[PDB]
């Protein structure tokens, strides 16, 4: 609990209320509070009086907030979801995509003969409806349509199965490399290819690309797993899930309901409050620019990663919110301001209704790190998983996601937070005890983004025994000074705060 | 619990990371060295270290002079004045009225026992620690020390009617001992003590001493009165080992004069150059003790609140007495508005088993720093006080901070710039203590009792916050400077105290009691 509840945060006060049995209520403009007897102080009592107009917003917020269940009923409408205008309006149609527009699909299907492999992919293609989406542009306005099921073209091609797999495995891997480089235009008819590679009559590899507007990771792993159990004999029972279609119209208009003026004008007054980072060696606006996406890769190997989720257990949190933190304490140290806005990648299938959904349901929760130097590693973290509970809480659809050219609410566009995390977790089928701190990394090369870019994205996923990373800087905005520093700065706070929680005796 | 930026850690913070990690450091040679699994030690922490290397290897070396058990003091010592009695009579004089401070009073009903099974029992403590005894006077101006003979000790006797009803008896016994401890017991008198048993009846006794505090400290009061006990029971138990206050003296005065100490002093008094200085939050006035009006706030905390408070202690893996000054110095803090508050915390050099049940004055200071920012959190500023609490008593020299000078010192022993002190012990003695509160809900904040001012021509501690924990109650007293710090200072630090206590130790400890809605 912090010492000065007048300067804590509203989700802080609260939260430090709710921890001594104090919760608090608005209803019809009224404040008022439950708790055992005389558990509400007077210093309570003056902090509640002087805060009134920030709490009363804030749960006024939160009265706005989706709450379950989330109901979707059928909708004879096709329309673009906002979402996808958001994306269509921004990105546009250039002559090369950018390479975030294709999510690659490479799955072996042992036993699996390629015609039952094939016939299962069009399966989940006639079934969940976004997948055949065709957008094109009439007078300005965004339309989608939807293809047949029947026409889409999978291909079929061969591989030798029988060569020996250090042969077999470099081939497989540069088909499916090639495969995935091809564009899939936004405006093009279909916004999925599937190739079926037959290695023997009944060996199948299964190359796809989704586009990325209409499929994000998560729906991916849902495919494998629709995949898996259609494929399996025999066939698993494939759970229920509700139509991205009929849930694009539920957000509209749950968007377009008045009832929500609260919760956005609430993201929106933060918004304008958050601080601006500058390059530390340039004084530059770290501001989302055009420029160059640089990629440096790295992978924490398991004896590491089981340090990190041991020292994140020993802080009572999950391993995001360790990690989320040092971020945030490398970004505050590395840049030289103790305020750091962190934007998290999330994922709005929080609730049962949702679980199964095929679709686009990225989202973002943008919480305020506080640095101080004379802080300890822990409550910043304490402070930082209640920014992240109330952020979730208090979620919107189209906070945060896409930039805008016009128009919108205060808190759509994305830019003017430099720093945006991704990590994720994955399930589905090294060991030194001598890795090297620093992990070894890779630079990839420069893609070139004439658009704004992300200033620094760092997506972390983590698979269980090992932990894959990859920090994509703007290499035009942030000099290679700078790069490094961050750099440092990031695999040093991982060091100190998640990884050090025979004898020798040297001279120092 | 570790910290964002190690280059400026306080050394013991420091260190302690350090040691979570297995990695130790030492001094050797004049050479620094570190003991480490073999991959522990990064190259942060080799860059920490090194820019850190000239106040590291002061720290050490200061370590290597602490004192180290066991303390072996050698019987029959020559007789003179301890370091500290020295302090006191030089610093406190001999005014024509002293301070009150200079009296300890005993009150203790022995029933069943006679008038001179009491008196003989109290003779021989004193015939048996010879500290007791001590007489004071001056040589050329050179302080010296005598000791009377027990057998001369003149114990007095006077009756009370122990028929009388209780509400007649009991007012009568209290006046007759509030009585007796008001008398002058002059610093330069014969006796250092005075005793006189209240006959109720024949084998009903009341006991009443009043001791110099210059040669008793409060713990020594309690080991006189369990000493009584013992001496009195039936049958008799045997009495502890004890050395002797002026064998203690003179291996102390050795230990003060070795050339090894000049490292620990010159640590303390670098830190103490550096100490900060707190002002009145509503007069901007020093709070360095200065002449004044000693008005005592006092309070108890029942039952059900001392619980509660040792619940959360309990909850933040902590002793009390560590979440009591860290509330203290976070009230300190928000009240002053400063948020680096110095806390001269009063402890007892009884830390070993060759000093327990030694008879006599073993008060000494541990000086810590707490740092509130208002963005802290309490468990943060907890675990680091704990940190500087363990080095401080570590690096103990008795001298230190305890009685100010007019003259001489080696810039460790004035206490006048610090303004706030806390004095916390315990006492597990049935029925002592305040009168027992089981209510489940008592109110809060406790009620308040305001002394009348005694004068103090002299500096006078500005903030000293007394705590005896009970048991069953935590009695409280707030000494404050009352010529110094305005009413409205004096209400507001009590407030924020209470505040602190209220929110950090006392709040989430209801068990599921009833739950009521109010507007707001």
């Amino acid at each position: 609990q912090g010492i000065d509840p007048f300067t804590m945060t509203i989700p802080a006060l609260l939260s430090e209320l709710q921890a001594r049995g104090i919760t608090l209520s608005l209803a019809d403009g009224e404040l008022s509070f439950r708790a055992p007897k005389g558990a509400l102080t007077p210093a309570d009592r003056a902090t509640l009086s002087a805060r009134r107009e920030a709490i009363v917003a804030y749960l006024a917020a939160k009265a706005a907030r989706r709450t379950d269940p989330v109901t979707i009923t059928p909708s004879a409408e096709l329309r673009p979801s906002l979402l996808q205008e958001l994306w269509w309006h921004w990105y546009g149609l250039p002559p090369r995509q950018l390479n975030q527009e294709r999510l690659p699909l490479v799955k072996l299907f042992p036993g699996v003969t390629a015609g039952r492999v094939a016939e299962a992919l069009r399966a989940i293609v006639a079934r969940h409806h976004t997948l055949r989406s065709s957008f094109h542009e009439e007078d300005g306005r965004l339309t989608v349509t939807l293809n047949e099921a029947a026409a889409l073209p999978i291909e079929f091609v061969e591989a030798d199965g029988t060569l020996p797999r250090e042969e077999l495995e470099p081939a497989l891997k540069a088909q499916a490399a090639e495969y995935a480089a091809r564009q899939l235009p936004l405006d093009g008819q279909w916004l999925l290819r599937a190739r079926v590679v037959s290695l023997a009559p009944d060996q199948s590899l299964l190359l796809c690309v989704f586009h990325h507007i209409i499929v994000d990771a998560a729906s991916l792993l849902l495919i494998l797993a629709e995949l898996d159990a259609r494929l399996a004999d025999p066939p698993r029972a494939l759970p229920a899930a509700a139509q991205f279609l009929d849930y694009a119209a539920w957000e509209r208009a749950w968007m377009a309901d008045p009832a929500r003026q609260p919760l956005i004008d609430y993201w929106a007054r933060r918004f304008r409050a958050l601080p601006e980072l500058v390059g530390p060696l340039t004084g530059r606006s770290l501001a989302w620019q055009p420029g160059s996406k640089v990629d440096h890769r790295f992978v924490i190997p398991a004896a590491q990663l089981r340090r990190m989720q041991a020292a994140a257990t020993r802080l009572q949190t999950s391993l995001f919110s360790a990690l989320l933190s040092a971020f945030g304490v490398a970004l505050a140290r590395w840049s030289g301001s103790e305020r750091v806005p962190v934007r998290c990648v999330g994922d709005l299938r929080t609730s049962p209704e949702l679980a199964n959904l095929v679709g686009y349901l990225v989202c973002s929760d943008v919480i305020e790190i506080h640095a101080p130097a004379k802080a300890d590693f822990v409550s910043i973290l304490k402070a930082s998983e209640i920014e992240s509970h109330s952020a979730m809480m208090l979620r919107v659809p189209t906070l945060m996601r896409h930039p805008l050219h016009r128009g919108g609410s205060g808190i759509e566009d994305p830019r003017g937070i430099a720093a945006t995390i991704n990590m994720f977790s994955v399930r589905i089928p090294d060991e030194r005890a001598d890795p090297p701190w620093p992990p070894q990394l890779t630079r990839s090369a420069g893609e070139p983004w004439p658009i704004p870019l992300p200033s620094i994205y760092l997506r972390l996923i983590d698979y269980g025994h090992a932990l894959e990373g990859s920090l994509e800087l703007n290499d035009t905005l942030l000099t290679a000074a700078e790069q490094a520093a961050l750099i440092e700065a990031l695999f040093d706070a991982l060091d100190r705060f998640l990884l050090q929680a025979p004898l020798t005796t040297e001279v120092l």
